[PDB]
């Protein structure tokens, strides 16, 4: 898997230019009638490095590699100058079509002929064309597959060597490694074919695939016009390639498809399990459903003052918390945001399985919207929420699993339910439903337009426990005129993950670990800059090329590389103010999110390696200009740089855990979840309602007056709700509020104070709420 | 003011085509030698007759016109003839700006020079360019603004022969987004001599701050408390808000963003029972209680039309005998109904504000974005209405008017107070009136895009906050910035093109409807619905048509064109699709049993009204055709049919209840359909009884109450909300449809009621 993201394949555009100028000096070598021996040797080099994995691209191939080892044992400098200028060019816009509209690499696993038939079947006018890549080997069709984006189709024989001279288990890594790549057998014996009777059906099924995954339905009709239907279809093929079991598009966005999975599946009074740093759009979804949120401290990262994950541990004692409460039947469904805005991605099969075993017929929203990007590569799209719910079910229906399950059950002998937190948990097979449900932000990932989302369901009791009540969540929350071009564009991003989306998200993996690997490497840019390390945004605790794909496939945690938290804290200068007078002032870099002595920078498809040194020169410009300072700074001007550094570095305010909510809004005493939607309107009675300045609130915790937020308190700094309505101002949420200068506080205005209830209105709701 | 409308002065383009089409022939005479008195008297006639208008156009204006008339006293019809061809070919493209970028005409109310001047002051090359149609009185003035749509500014002096105030608030009256320009010279407003250069650059820069869309040119800046600040108070001032929010989710949303805002769960909402389902879901979202109004019936035609104004004030007041007036938040009312029945916002408001001085209105005018360009429909308009009640409130004389008004009302009981008009008491009625405008259905806006309307007084001190978390809660955080800027561009053709735009459509529709009527062909097997089909006499008390649109509780919009069909004796669905969608391709926005609605827009045209026209006549033609060829026994059938579409058409059944089980109040009729809703999805509590059974468990008393809302397609509405009483009229009436488009109701299962058990247990619940 990940290892396709590390090889000299992906850099072979890079090798091909490095050969192109190469030859073009062994050139002007021979013209000035030179020693020739030092950059023909510098060819050879090249090209037998090339030879490598050339092989598995339809152009240059090994028949013109090897065309060009003549040429230059031949020494026929000149022409062997102009035949790799012209393949070279060719590559850079023809990539694999000068093999010869659509164009795709089709591979062939044949060592045998079939490739000549399949060939003579072409017919030059087809609106969709293909040439095939031959490969003599199991080895090499998964190399050719995993190398090489080009390939959409895939033919295997049935016969064939595993070793390589330089077969359903080849067929499990292709689909494996290449997801939306369509897959075919051949099959001699006495989809699958017979390789000899049919190659004109075979022909006829591979355009057939291309077609179906190149084919937009609703843009094509929407195009169409401004020259169960359409978008019924557009929809199942969205299903199909983010592996839902339905898929229904949204065109007000994640937020409104994280409100419309709310509603469908949670009551009034429904506990929801959720990540304390969700994005608002949950908040609110919450106080509309009326649900119960027991908030989930994500693990602290203090250096840094952002929020990790929340622990998987922590979920589980939640949910054993609720069961000694007798609250566990009242949780309808766990929210996780499966990449972290930071980037630290749940292992969404671990953490269902886990869940599941605790309460078998929970519900799992993964709000994915930073990851609809994440299914085209078999890395990111193993911790998808549809991956991990097919691959859950699938375990959950083996008689194998069954067996498992039995021996763990005979571990568990008289073991405590509170001890199964310290235990990794099986589901039970004949109780554990699978019933999980992702939001894509489409735009965010992917070429779609704003606003554009995907719900993804993949529920086993869909169809009788929630196909009404999401019918009329979907009917509340989506506008009667939804705008085409959002759906449209949703068709697009489909087909472009369906097609593009494996070769541009790995190389978006590619540059973002080539962009942290030359601001380690550089000593320019590293003595002032870094990138957060796994090891910086993931503890130990919760980490455990083969050991990095054991770590996306087994690990609780991963950082995913395209999301970039540059640390600046060397530099000395806010994260806020580093953005607004460097990064936007002097350069127009814009980024998603600036941290105390951080700026997170997202790499998506559209990036380049032009972008990459855009960001590279960019850092060493900067870090040019502190050189300047440090080396014309004066003493005292180096120690206020120093006392700067100290400041965004070392004494930053631990980002506060969720406080409880009020004993007014826990209906249950004994356990955490808060009826946050009665909080939030009490929070409008105005008489109920006053302002407690957050000098005097320290204070008021020491008289007791218990200070509960009527609202909101968004500071930007972590970017989250860090009070909801009816959760207690605690000691440390008075201190960080009190320890930031910033102005963008939502719901906090410094010039009123914290808006709380008052203690009579408290004391009010908490008779009621008693009787 | 409508006789904006209703003039010949609209025609002139064809007339203009008409002297065309004569003086060409003329030539054709007079190039035979043949006797010319024939076309030289037509062409005269026809000149005479766009001379009493053409001078208030800038381009052949009263100068070409007297030049033509000259040159055909003179004759000289081979120059006449270059000249008129010349003139109507430049008018219909460029007609505006062949009197020489942006071009509009500047009226100049002048009989007076400063014409020259600021003529002189003009620069070729500057973007936006005007020429001063000047004009030498008072109702000159009037009439050139109302008439000329491409007038886009007025520059009055202050004496002005009538035959300088109330002009000028006529000018604003009938063209409220032209900038208005006062002279005085006496020791915005000029002094005429000082300052021709300062007044050219005013001119200059309202036309550009109208014209100039921010955020629209900030995203094509992008693609090749900023812009989009700008952008929301430019659409402030174009729709008479006090502000404006831009929703990106459209309509739907804008209605739960204001109804969250407003309402806390448990504040009655009154509501028209016909209103949007965006409506209804909003309601269960914010947990108020729907007092569901009843619309009045149209019986013969299976639609509802608008709530009686009467039926509000009874609500109002049954609310207040149940001590349960306080608890009120809110009216929802459509300001147009799908079918075209115009609510007037400002009585209503008046007459609810007697009841509850602080009411908030939501006015649902999805469809009358367009409304504001024109004076008629724009007094109708949520936010004008605040405007000029906010204005009668506040003023002196209204304080004695009330004083009086309450002299009149010495004794009377308050349960009369429905049979009298009440007027709001100044001291005590706040305005807190809102507005929902889906752009993209009136106007060029993209699909999904709205406008939030606030005109609230209260709305800093009470609504601000609640109102930012209500926006917080719908909109996303990720908004489209092509529906912004859609909104802003729909804002500057409302702005600049509105008046002529919307003009237009009002005389497009009232042209259709005309021709509809005088042919005979169409006559006889179609019809278009009159104000006194669509709106009951006891509703309906040129002149007469503006006091009209000023002062009846209801108005039929013209543009809103419901073709009755059932005349032909088939269905408006099948008629919709094997004819209108099938045959001609003609998209339309609703249909009924015996009709099918037509809604005219600014696209709209002339060519196609012949369409429509010509369309009309086919099917006309194809029916005649039956007609003639039919048997006896064919034509029995045919009558049967026509019968079934038009005579014995099931009463589309009121708003019955909410149940006990869910009127938090016994006496009052608001119920918490939150709690039906959620309770609906009890599978224990739920189940399903077939509408055969149905009218049969009504006799045994089992009381039929529907968890979820049945969306029958004829009506378009819920017939059913959660926890409403199915009753027989609803059960009749759901019997008598054999629509397959019926949402929450599946006949393979029946009606999703509450089982008997479970209202028992809600109903002990809600009493203790
Ligand atoms: C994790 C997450 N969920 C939801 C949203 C909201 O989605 P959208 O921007 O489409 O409204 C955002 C963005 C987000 O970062
Ligand atoms: C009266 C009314 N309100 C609301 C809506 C919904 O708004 P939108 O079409 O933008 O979704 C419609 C349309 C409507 O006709």
């Amino acid at each position: 898997a990940l290892a396709a993201v590390a090889n000299p394949s992906y850099t072979r555009l890079d090798t091909w230019n490095l050969l192109d100028d190469a030859c073009r000096h062994l050139a002007e070598v021979d013209l000035a009638g030179l020693d020739t021996t030092h950059d023909v040797a510098r060819a050879k080099r090249l090209m037998d490095r090339i030879g490598a994995y050339e092989r598995y691209w339809l152009y240059p191939g090994a028949q013109n590699l090897a065309t060009f080892r003549a040429h230059l044992d031949s020494h026929s400098t000149v022409r062997l100058t102009e035949e790799v200028s012209l393949a070279v060019r060719l590559l850079s816009e023809y990539g694999d079509r000068t093999a010869l509209q659509q164009f795709y690499t089709v591979l062939l696993a044949d060592d045998s002929s079939l490739a000549e038939c399949l060939r003579q079947l072409r017919n030059p006018a087809d609106e969709v064309q293909f040439e095939l890549l031959v490969v003599a080997s199991i080895e090499d069709a998964i190399t050719a597959v995993a190398l090489n984006g080009e390939i959409q189709a895939a033919i295997i024989r049935h016969d064939l060597p595993l070793r390589s001279r330089d077969w359903v288990e080849c067929a499990e890594w292709i689909r494996e490694l290449r997801p939306h790549i369509d897959l075919y057998l051949l099959t001699d014996e006495s989809r699958t074919f017979y390789r000899l009777n049919d190659v004109t059906d075979l022909h006829s099924t591979v355009l057939a695939g291309l077609r179906n995954r190149y084919a937009t339905p609703f843009f094509d009709a929407l195009r169409a016009y401004a020259a169960h239907g359409n978008i019924k279809t557009a929809m199942d093929k969205a299903a199909v390639t983010w592996n839902a079991n339905q898929t229904y598009f949204v065109t007000n966005g994640t937020s409104t498809a994280n409100k419309i999975v709310v509603q469908a599946l949670t009551r009034p009074g429904d506990i929801v399990l959720i990540d304390r740093n969700c994005h608002k759009s949950h908040h609110y979804g919450l106080v509309l459903a009326g649900a119960y949120p027991m908030y989930l401290d994500a693990y602290p990262l203090p250096q840094y003052a952002i929020y990790g994950a929340v622990p998987l541990r922590t979920i589980k004692q939640a949910l054993l918390d609720l069961e000694a409460a007798g609250q566990l039947h009242r949780v309808r469904m766990l929210l996780l945001t499966n990449c972290t805005f930071d980037g630290v991605v749940y292992n969404p099969r671990r953490v269902m399985e886990e869940v599941l075993a605790i309460k078998p017929d929970i519900c799992f929203l993964w709000d994915e919207a930073w990851y609809a990007f994440a299914t085209a590569v078999p890395w990111a799209r193993q911790r998808t929420a549809m991956i991990a719910a097919e691959r859950l079910e699938q375990m959950l229906s083996t008689a194998e699993y069954a067996e498992e399950y039995r021996n763990w059950c005979a571990s568990m002998d008289g073991v405590d339910r509170s001890e199964w937190v310290d235990h990794r948990l099986l589901p039970d097979p004949n109780r554990a439903r699978v019933r999980v449900y992702a939001t894509h932000s489409t735009h965010k990932s992917l070429s779609a337009l704003r606003q554009a989302s995907m719900i993804h369901v993949r529920d086993q009791d869909f169809k009788a426990l929630t196909r009404d009540a999401f019918g009329e969540a979907f009917l509340t929350h989506t506008s009667t005129s939804p705008n085409q071009q959002l759906l449209a564009s949703l068709d697009l991003a489909r087909r472009q993950v369906d097609i593009e989306g494996f070769e541009l998200v790995r190389h978006v993996y590619n540059m973002a670990l080539v962009f942290r690997h030359r601001v380690r490497k550089d000593r320019l840019i590293s003595k002032w800059f870094r990138i957060l390390d796994e090891s910086d945004l993931v503890p130990d605790a919760f980490r455990s090329l083969a050991d990095w794909n054991e770590a996306w496939r087994s690990d609780q945690f991963v950082l995913d590389p395209t999301r970039l938290t540059l640390f600046i804290g060397a530099t000395g200068m806010n994260g806020y103010d580093f953005r607004e007078k460097i990064l936007m002032e002097r350069f127009g870099i814009q980024i998603n999110k600036t941290s105390i002595n951080s700026v997170l920078l997202i790499f998506t498809i559209g990036v380049t390696w032009s972008s990459v040194h855009y960001l590279l020169d960019v850092l060493r410009r900067v870090a040019i200009d502190l050189d300047r300072s440090q080396k014309a700074a004066s003493g005292a001007d180096l120690a206020l740089h120093r006392r700067h550094v100290e400041e965004i570095t070392q004494d930053l305010p631990h980002l506060p855990d969720f406080s409880e909510f009020d004993l007014a809004f826990r209906p249950d005493d004994a356990s955490s979840f808060g009826d946050m939607r009665s909080a939030f309107y009490a929070g409008y009675e105005e008489a109920d309602r006053e302002y407690v300045q957050i000098g005097l609130a320290g204070r008021r915790l020491a008289e007791g007056k218990t200070l509960v937020s009527t609202t909101f308190v968004v500071p930007y700094p972590p970017g989250f709700p860090v009070l909801v309505p009816g959760q207690l101002v605690s000691k440390e949420i008075i201190y960080f509020l009190a320890q930031l200068d910033v102005k963008e506080i939502h719901g906090y205005n410094p010039d009123l104070g914290l808006s709380v209830f008052t203690q009579a209105a408290l004391a009010r709701m908490e008779a009621a709420r008693n009787a």
